[PDB]
């Protein structure tokens, strides 16, 4: 079969370091990879945020959970596919590891954040695609995306989570949801409020829980949308795979500026109040908006 040949070349691979794949960089970009390099890059990813180790995870398994999860995206959807899930992850690392994010937080929810990042919008058929009610919004596409990764780390051969004792099992399963329904842009919105005025009176406080878990939302929206981050050029060519999702252009350039005013500034200012060194997403949103603004005449 393909596929266990694929899993073959994969579980024998010899992962090169973070650096070598340039994985820490927030200017990243996955163009010039094959499917088997951002499978490479993703081992890599739990490797040295020394999840591997933590959490005993053998190295077929986590293959294997790779694999499940990047044949569970669709390569027809122009943007909402594994390129998009495999630059979440490396944005989440990269924010851990650059940013300086990693001490912040436990391993565990470290554990989650990346799988959540990976699994964030399994089976997602594009935004022109869309049971009883359904009646109040209440993001049943992230709840779709939820099960799927639930399914996936419950297959045999499959399972990364089995090395965690049951207690530390249900606490991060409950961080992978609370992660992957964060990626609601309604939920960010509802909540974006309180985060901000919290850090507008420099209160902000990461002992506690509740503010902890809105953190870990807003980092995942952060993530999410780091598109819009990266040097013009990659940004132009992402720009150009969202439009393409989106339609099935003289107003596309506006558009990017609304977005980049209504959703992404403050959300990469706020960010970067909490940890200086996540100032590369804050300016690269930053330059990238002067370019659309310019574009937008
Ligand atoms: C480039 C084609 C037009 O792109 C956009 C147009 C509108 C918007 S939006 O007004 O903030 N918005 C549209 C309605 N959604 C449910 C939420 C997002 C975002 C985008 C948009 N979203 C994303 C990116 C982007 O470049 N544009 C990259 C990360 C996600
Ligand atoms: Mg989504
Ligand atoms: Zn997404």
């Amino acid at each position: 079969m393909e596929e266990t040949r694929e899993l073959q070349s994969l579980a024998a691979a010899v992962v090169p370091s973070a650096q070598t794949l340039k994985i820490t960089d927030f200017s990243f970009s996955d163009f010039e990879l094959s499917d088997l390099e951002t499978a490479l890059c993703t081992i890599r990813m739990f490797t040295d945020l020394n999840l591997v180790q933590n959490f005993q995870m053998k190295h077929e398994v986590l293959c294997r959970w790779i694999l499940s999860v990047k044949k569970n995206y669709r390569k027809n959807v122009a943007y909402h596919n594994w390129r998009h899930a495999f630059n979440t992850a490396q944005c989440m690392f990269a924010a851990l590891k650059a940013g300086k994010i990693q001490n912040k937080l436990t391993d565990l929810e470290i554990l989650a954040l990346l799988i959540a990042a990976l699994s964030h919008d399994l089976d997602h058929r594009g935004v022109n695609n869309s049971p009883l009610a359904q009646l109040y919004c209440h993001s049943i596409m992230e709840h779709h995306h939820f099960d799927q990764c639930l399914m996936i780390l419950n297959s045999p051969g499959n399972q990364i989570l089995s090395g965690l004792s049951i207690e530390e099992y249900k606490t991060t399963l409950k961080i992978i949801k609370q992660a992957i329904l964060a990626t609601d842009l309604a939920l960010y919105i509802k909540r974006r409020g309180e985060f901000f005025e919290l850090i507008r009176k420099n209160q902000f406080n990461l002992e506690d829980p509740h503010q902890k878990e809105l953190f870990l939302a807003m980092l995942m929206t952060a993530c999410d949308l780091s598109a819009i981050t990266k040097p013009w050029p990659i940004q132009q060519r992402i720009a150009e795979l969202v439009a393409t999702e989106f339609f099935d252009k003289n107003k596309i350039p506006s558009m990017q500026v609304g977005f980049i005013d209504a959703i992404c500034l403050q959300l990469y200012e706020a960010l970067t109040h909490v940890s200086e060194d996540c100032f590369p997403l804050l300016d690269g949103c930053r330059k990238n908006r002067q370019k659309w603004q310019a574009l937008a005449e």
